[PDB]
C-alpha cells in the first residue's frame, strides 16, 4: 500500500493502553502457581526430550481493536492509525525483593532463601499486524506437547535456520519462546526490541521509570500501519528462575504495561 | 485541569530540601537495628508464609508543605507549585566499606567478615500527589502482617496484573516493596525511577556526587504540579543484606537525599 | 581506483538479505548435532594437540551476486557502494531453555545448565574477502589438513607473524582461533567484533528491527564491490553447551544480514 | 558573596598540580605496610566492635595556597575559581602481580589471588573543607578516642542524624565507614564518588591523560577559594589483600590532581 | 618550542602503520611460549620475593623514524610531525576462543579446558617522545631481576607514591608493568589510554573494528610533537592467565597494530 502524508487537525492522535499477563506455563489465573512454569522436567538423552506443556515459557500477545477510520472504502485515499511511541514498562519488579518465599537456603536453615536468579528474556513489539516468526531449537529431536504451536516435522536442520520454519504470532501463550524469535527478514510492519541475559544463577537487572519513550517511526518517518484498525500487542518478560527447597525449578515471568500513541496516516486506497 | 503558561518575575522560584529514613522493618529510631530489617524468616512452605512485620522493607514517603499561592479562588486562573528539577544522593554509601562488623567470615576466623550484599533496589518518585501503586506478590498464599498496608483477599491472580490491586503510598513505612510497585498505567503527575538488581550474593554498585541534576518535566515541558500546595517524595533505597554469624540475615537501607527546584505554573481555574 | 561521486537519479538504490548458518564443526544440515560442534577433543600435552575438525568452529562467509552495472569501455565505471547495514542474530530465545539433556544446575531435581561461556560475534561487509592475520594459542597444534591453517608453524605464530596472512574465501574452513580480521588491510571491507572469555559466563545478546549500521568510511565511502560480488562474513558463537558426561559442544547461531548499496562513480583503471 | 563577572586579561588563569597518598591506617611511609590497612581485626559481637585505628582507610585531604589575589579595601575583591581537574589514580599496574605472597588461586603451584573485594573512588575539589555526613554500619562500635568519629552515637546514627556532621579538616583522622559527603551541603565543593561492594569483587578502573572534568555548576560557577586556598580530598581503595594465613589488609592508591583555576570577581563582603 | 599554526598544501599529511609484539616474560620469537610468561613464581615470604625476569610482564615500545622536515635549521621557523589521530587494534583476539589446549579441565576429564582469564592489563600509546613512568609496587622487599629497570633502593614509601621514583619507558621488553605506570604529572607530549580489571578468573572482554579512529588533539588542538622526527608507539595488552594441568600458570599478552595519522605543524626555532 502507498504511504502518504499524515493526517493533522483536531482528534487526529489516539492514545491506547494495556497490559499483558505472563504466560510461563501455569497460564490460567486459578492455578496456584500462576506467573510461573511447573517444575522443569529435564530430558533422558538427546533421543528422548518430553518437556511438559506447562513448564514451556511462551509469549504473550493482545489485539486492540481502534476506532474505526474509513465511512465509505471508495474514496481515492483511506485513513489507517498509524502506531508512532510507546511507553512500557515491566510490572511488580520488587516482588523478587523477597527473601522469605519457600525456597533453597543462601547459606544454612537461618539463612534467607536464595531469590530468582539465572536466564531473563525481555521482548516487546508494536505492530500494526501479528509478529512475524523464525523457528529454531536447541534440538530437534525434542518431542513438544502437540497443544502447542511448534516447528513440523523437524529436522536437525532447525537447529539453524530453516527458512521454511515460519509462523505468526497470533495466539496468546501458545508459541515457546525457545523455538520461536522475531523473524528479521519480514516484519517491516511491527518495531520489536528483545534483551537477552543467560546463565544459570545470574543476577536479575531491570529498569523501572514512567519518563521514558520509545520512538516507533522507521528511516522514513512512518510507524506500524495498523491494518483492519487493529493493533497487536507482544511481550515475553522472563525474570529468572525460582529454586524450590527440594532443588526443583520454576521459570518466573512478570507482566508489561503498554502505552501506545497513535496518529492518522493517509494511504492510497489500494 | 487545564495548564497554562509559566509565571515570569523576580521569586517565581523556590528550592526545598529534604532526606528520607529507610524502612527496612526496624523503623523506630531507637530500634538497636534501626536502618535494618530484623532477621529474616523464611516460609515453611508454600501454603505456610508468615513474614514478620520487622523483616518487610517498605517504602519511604514525605509530604513537603510549600508557601500558599492563591489568595483569592475567585480568579479566573490559579498557580500551583510546579517540580521542575531534582538533585538526589543515596547518603553514608561508603558505611559499607566496612570488613569488621561482626557477622560471617569471607574465609576462615582470621580474615574480615562479609559486607553488605545480594539484591538491591532504589527508587525515588517527585510528585505533587501520593504515588499510585499496583499489587504483585510472589505468593499469594503468603500471610502478610495486618498492621500493613497488601492486598486484599488474595487469590493466585495476585501472582501477576489484577487490575483491582491497587493503592495509593499515602504512610511511610507501611507499603512493602514485595507487595508493590509504582503502577505505570496511572502516576501522570509524579515521575518515578527505579532500579533493581537481584542475586543472592551480588555485589553493590553506587555512585555519588553533586553535580547531576535530573529533570522532571513531561514531553510537554510541564512537571509535577503541587495539589493544594503538597510535595510528595518517595524512596526506598535497599542496598543488600547483612549476613550475621549464625547466618542469620538483615536487609539493610540507606537514607535518600532530595533537593528540588519548583516553580510558578498558571492553571485555569476548576 | 580513484573513487568519484555517488550515482543520483532513479534505481541508483538496491537492498539484498541473507543469511549465514553457523559453522561450528558439524556444519552439515543432516548433521544430528548441526549448528554445534563435536565433543572438545582436548590436548593430552603441549605437544599432543590434535583437534578435531569436527571440533573448531569457523568463519561463515557468502558471496552475493549484485546486477551488473556496467559496456567496459567507458571512461568511468559503476560499482556498488555497500552504505549500510541491519544484521541480527536469530533464535537467541532457543537458549531458554533448562530441559534440555545436560549437566544439572543442582542435584538431579533441577534444571539443566544452558549455553554459557566463551562467546564470539563477529560480522563483516566488504567488495572483496575479508583479509586475515593468522595468531593461535599453541604453535604445536597439530590442524586437520582440509580445513585452511597457518603453514609450517613456529613459536612466533603464538604471536604476530606478517606471513601469516590468508582472505576469507570459503565458508566452513578458517578457523576462529587460528584466524581473525587483519586491521593492516581490509581498506575495503567494515567489521565488528567482541569476545568475552571464560568458561561459564553468562551469555548477553539483544535483538531488534531498529537498528543499523552505517558503513561508510571517514570520506563518506562504503565497500566497493568488485566484479559486482559483495561479501558477507560472520561468526556467532553463544556459548559452550555441557553435557551429562561433561562432554562439551560449542553452540552457533545463525546471522541475517540486510545491506542497502548505491551506485558510486570510479575512474576505468 | 554576590558572585560577579569572570576576569579577562593577560596572567588572569593558573594551574596547581597535587598527589595524594593513600590512608589505609599504615599512614607514615616508613610503615612497613605502608599503602595498607594492618590486618583486619573482626568484632565478637553486636555490643563488642573495637577495630584498631590502624585497620580503618580514612580520607586524605591537601590544602593548597594560591597566588595572593587582593588589599582588602575594593568595592570588588579577586577569588580563584576552579574550573577544571584533571585527575587520576596512580599505580593501577601495581596491582597486575600474581608472585606477591598471598593465598593460592588453586593450589600451591598456581599464583596467588590479587588484590580484590569492595572499592571506593572518591575526589572532591573544593574552596573550602568537605561538608560531611556520619553514618555507619554499627553505632555500638567504639573507634578509636585519635580519629575524629561521631560523637555520643546512638542507634539513629546507622541513618541519618542531622546532628552528625563533620568537616573534612584534618589529612588520615576521618574514617571512610563513619563519613561521606554531605549532599545538603558542598555548595562550594564538587565531588565524585563510585563505590563497588562484595568480598572477591573484580576491581575495575581506567587510566588516561585525554580525560577532563569541568566543575562549573549550572550557573557556570566552579568552587570559590576562600582565602585563596584550595582543598583536594580523595579516597581510593582498590580493594583488600588476602595473606596465606587468611588475614586481610585494605590497598589503596595515590591520586593525582591537576586544577586549572581563573580570577574570579565577587563583591566585597 | 612556541607551536604555531599547522601547514596546509599537498603533502601535507602522513600516515604510518606498525604493530608491537607482546612482552610477557618468554620475549624471543624462538621461545616455546613466546608472547606468555613462564610459570609465574610466587613469593616465599615478603623477604623473599624473587620473580623470574620470564614471569615479569614488561611494556613493548616501537621508535618509529619519520621522514626529515626541516632542510636548513636556521630558518626562522621550524616543522614538527604531528600525531593527529590512531586506529588501534589488539590483533588475535579470537585465538582465545580455544577450549583444546592443554590446561585445566572446566570439570572432569571429559570436558574442554579453562580457557585464558583473569585478570586484564590493556595500555597504549602515541608520543613525541618516550613515555614518562611513575614507579609504584605491591611490596618495597620484592628483589626484582637487576638485568630489568626497576626502581632503585627501594622503601616503603614505593608501596605509594615516591617522587623520586620516575623513568622513561625507553626499552621494549625492560619495564615490568607491576613496577611502571604512565605519570600524568608529565606526559605533556604523549596521549595515553588505559584500562584494567582485576581478579583472578574475570572472563577477558573486547572489541575489534576496523571503524574506530581515536584524536589525539589535546584541547588546544595540538597532537604529540614528534621530536627529532621520532614517533613513540607503546603498549602492553594482557588478556589473562592461563592455567597449566599441574595448576601452574602464565600470563598471555596479544600483539596491537597502530595506524597514526600526522600532520605537519609550524614551530618557531629555539
Ligand atoms: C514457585 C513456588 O511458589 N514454589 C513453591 C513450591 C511449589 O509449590 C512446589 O515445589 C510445586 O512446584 O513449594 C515450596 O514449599 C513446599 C516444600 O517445602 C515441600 C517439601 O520440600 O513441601 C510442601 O508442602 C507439602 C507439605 O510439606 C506436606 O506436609 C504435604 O503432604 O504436602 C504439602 C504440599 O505438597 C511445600 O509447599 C518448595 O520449596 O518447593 C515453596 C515454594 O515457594
Ligand atoms: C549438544 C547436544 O545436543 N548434546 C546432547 C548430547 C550429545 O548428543 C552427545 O553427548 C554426543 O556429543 O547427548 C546427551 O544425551 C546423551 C547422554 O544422556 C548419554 C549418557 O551420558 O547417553 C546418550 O544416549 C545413549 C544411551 O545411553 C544408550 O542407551 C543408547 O544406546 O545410545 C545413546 C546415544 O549415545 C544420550 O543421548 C548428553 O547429555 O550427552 C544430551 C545432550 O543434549
Ligand atoms: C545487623 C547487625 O548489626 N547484626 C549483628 C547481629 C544482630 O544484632 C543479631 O543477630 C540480631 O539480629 O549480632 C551479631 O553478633 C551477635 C552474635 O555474635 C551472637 C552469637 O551467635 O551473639 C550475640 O551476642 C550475645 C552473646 O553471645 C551472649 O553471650 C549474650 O547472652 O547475648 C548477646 C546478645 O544476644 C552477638 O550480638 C551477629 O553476628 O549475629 C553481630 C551482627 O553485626
Ligand atoms: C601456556 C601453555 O601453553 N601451557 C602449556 C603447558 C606448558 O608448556 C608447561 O606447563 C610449562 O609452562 O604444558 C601443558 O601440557 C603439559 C602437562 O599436561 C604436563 C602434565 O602436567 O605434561 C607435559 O608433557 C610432559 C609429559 O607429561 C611427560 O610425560 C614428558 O616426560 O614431559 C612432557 C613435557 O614436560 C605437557 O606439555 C600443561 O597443562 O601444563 C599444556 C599447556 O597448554
Ligand atoms: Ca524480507
Ligand atoms: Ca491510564
Ligand atoms: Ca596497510
Ligand atoms: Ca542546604
Ligand atoms: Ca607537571
Amino acid at each position: 500500500v502507498e504511504v502518504l502524508e499524515v493526517r493533522t487537525g483536531p482528534d487526529a492522535i489516539t492514545q491506547i493502553e494495556a497490559y499483558l499477563n505472563p504466560r510461563m506455563g501455569n497460564n490460567n489465573p486459578t492455578d496456584e502457581l500462576y506467573g510461573y512454569s511447573a517444575d522443569i522436567n529435564v530430558a533422558s538423552s538427546k533421543a528422548s526430550d518430553n518437556p511438559n506443556a506447562t513448564t514451556l515459557p511462551t509469549y504473550s500477545v493482545a489485539v486492540i481493536k481502534l476506532p474505526m477510520l474509513n465511512e465509505d472504502m471508495t474514496c481515492d485515499t483511506l485513513l489507517m492509525w498509524e502506531a508512532v511511541s510507546v511507553k512500557t514498562e515491566v510490572m511488580g519488579i520488587s516482588s523478587l525483593v523477597n527473601l522469605h518465599q519457600g525456597g533453597k537456603y543462601i547459606y544454612g536453615s537461618s539463612s534467607g532463601t536464595i531469590p530468582v536468579q539465572g536466564t531473563t528474556l525481555h521482548m516487546f513489539s508494536v505492530g500494526g499486524e501479528p509478529l512475524e516468526l523464525q523457528g529454531l531449537v536447541a534440538s530437534s529431536t525434542t518431542t513438544y506437547p502437540t497443544d502447542m504451536v511448534t516447528i513440523k516435522n523437524m529436522k536437525p536442520v532447525n537447529q539453524a535456520l530453516d527458512p521454511n520454519a515460519k509462523a505468526l504470532l497470533d495466539k496468546d501463550g501458545k508459541y515457546p519462546v525457545e523455538v520461536w524469535s522475531p523473524d528479521p527478514s519480514k516484519n517491516e510492519n511491527t518495531r520489536y526490541y528483545g534483551s537477552f541475559t543467560g546463565g544459570a544463577t545470574t543476577p536479575p537487572v531491570m529498569q523501572f521509570t514512567n519518563s521514558v519513550t520509545t520512538v516507533l517511526l522507521d528511516e522514513n518517518g512512518v510507524g506500524p500501519l495498523c491494518k483492519g484498525d487493529k493493533l497487536f500487542l507482544s511481550a515475553v518478560d522472563i525474570v529468572g528462575i525460582h529454586t524450590n527447597y527440594s532443588e526443583s525449578q520454576n521459570w518466573r515471568g512478570l507482566p508489561r504495561y503498554f502505552n501506545v500513541t497513535l496518529r492518522k496516516r493517509v494511504v492510497k486506497n489500494p
